């Protein structure tokens, strides 16, 4: 019993983190096989970041301008290329700690662990979600750029995020490992505002199932609803519309608890309309939306 | 910017986790040098757990009854001893991934990361606190016993917790790595109730400093208080009494923000007396008490 915001174990990713220095800019890179991935802004001064021309900035950079350090051992750079908003630095040595891995571009509402790093050195690990507005709510200081987000399926690390930007509102923007930003964000120090931070409705419902499974049942009511009726309440409270896909995805939790998805929706509806009345659910005073149905099943069944 | 419930990177501890099987009981052990540490209840059936005599149960056990598996490689057990509520299994092979480590017995209010494991395989990592009632609020299924809690100071892992017990109220009890339970808990399936879960006042104040540092300032008020006046409000709300030691410990955060500790206490006092009025602080709708002053400084300054 107990339900906690749980990150994946970080060891497989710890073994991939390096320091990348270009001129006087230092951040983190990801060493997989004989390639180091890092944000392309490694070639910028903060002055450059106002209106960088990356192709032009890159022309002034050679392989030997990219200083790559893995602990206290320097890697030899034998090639460099820009792919979207990341640099791929070819090094002469395959990372011996390269795990089985994939690059995956995740959808909003999907969760992942972030290994926060400074100078190629891990500081900590936490769980995030790709927000419906394609921001993440991270913890990232200066030097944290190139820290990555990942899921692990048994032995295979799926890299889904690299950290690039803090918006002036203190939320976070970044790319997949092909260097494509999530959402409309750009690696430029400009006016970029996040859209509505909508709540991930299917994740709240998953978490409500998690609560029932772990003894927190006070919010279960005598009501049901329909997707259409629920969705009118969702709209009002800036919740993502619930689809039949989401209902289908909640089927296993539905089955395990014997609470029909639409009954749990009716529970959520009352909670949105009435608030918590100073009560808590799984030690939270608001509706948590950064556990997927998959996360709840995983943590409730003890997958490794 | 951003402030998250951050666990230490888990790789150094991942490399110490093994599976321990005695007869038909399987749980997790910690392999450091040529010793595997695991809960002594590894020798029990659930039937035994009602009134176990561990010394008597142990007499029926030989070195070869302790099956120790590190990934898919079996360790040879060359000795076994009971120390309090843990077994030390001497194996013929030093763990090659043994990090620099200490065993430390932590105080209530102190935080640590838990690497949840099943069959010696890591499932996830989360941050905990030793509660004033010597429970932790974990996420532990059957098979999770012998999962450990740790802090990391640069290269040195300080092991402070091994998981033994779930109380019928779904909170968690365990030992330090010398096998001494935190609090009055015992490795027996009996009537054990947790005392008052008091809030760790110094941790709430640290977290309020963290919020100010990261832009959340609405709860800052025009008031101050005294330790004695604050403590009357603390009592009423089941908060730990604040000591001059706690004020001293908050000095660096005080200095960095320019908010006197007693002014932040007055802020906390108003929040306790008035609630949040449906507002949030660092994305929480209640007062978080599982960040130490040390945690806030660490995460706000980017220590690795
Ligand atoms: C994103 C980051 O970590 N930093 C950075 C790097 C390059 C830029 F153009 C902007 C920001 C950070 C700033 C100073 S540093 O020490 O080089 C790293
Ligand atoms: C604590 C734990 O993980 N388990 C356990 C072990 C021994 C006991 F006496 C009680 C509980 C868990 C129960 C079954 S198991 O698969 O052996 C592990």
């Amino acid at each position: 019993s107990g339900f906690r915001k749980m990150a994946f174990p970080s060891g497989k990713v710890e073994g991939c983190m390096v320091q990348v220095t270009c001129g006087t800019t230092t951040l983190n890179g990801l060493w997989l096989d004989d390639v180091v991935y890092c944000p392309r802004h490694v070639i910028c001064t903060s002055e450059d970041m106002l209106n960088p021309n990356y192709e032009d900035l890159l022309i002034r950079k050679s392989n030997h301008n990219f200083l790559v350090q893995a602990g206290n051992v320097q890697l030899r750079v034998i090639g460099h290329s820009m792919q979207n908003c990341v640099l791929k630095l070819k090094v002469d040595t395959a990372n011996p700690k390269t795990p089985k891995y994939k690059f995956v571009r995740i959808q909003p509402g999907q969760t992942f662990s972030v290994l926060a790093c400074y100078n190629g050195s891990p500081s900590g690990v936490y769980q995030c979600a790709m927000r419906p507005n394609f921001t993440i709510k991270g913890s990232f200081l200066n030097g944290s750029c190139g820290s990555v987000g990942f899921n692990i399926d048994y032995d295979c690390v799926s890299f889904c995020y690299m950290h690039h930007m803090e918006l002036p509102t203190g939320v976070h923007a970044g790319t997949d490992l092909e260097g494509n930003f999530y959402g409309p964000f750009v690696d430029r120090q400009t006016a970029q505002a996040a859209g509505t931070d909508t709540t991930i409705t299917v994740n709240v419902l998953a978490w409500l199932y998690a609560a029932v499974i772990n003894g927190d049942r006070w919010f279960l009511n005598r009501f049901t609803t329909t997707l259409n009726d629920f969705n009118l309440v969702a709209m009002k409270y800036n919740y993502e519309p619930l689809t039949q896909d989401h209902v289908d995805i909640l089927g296993p939790l539905s089955a395990q608890t014997g609470i029909a998805v639409l009954d749990m929706c009716a529970s959520l509806k009352e909670l949105l309309q009435n608030g918590m009345n100073g009560r808590t659910i799984l030690g939270s005073a608001l509706l948590e939306d950064e556990f997927t149905p998959f996360d709840v099943v995983r943590q409730c069944s003890g997958v490794t």
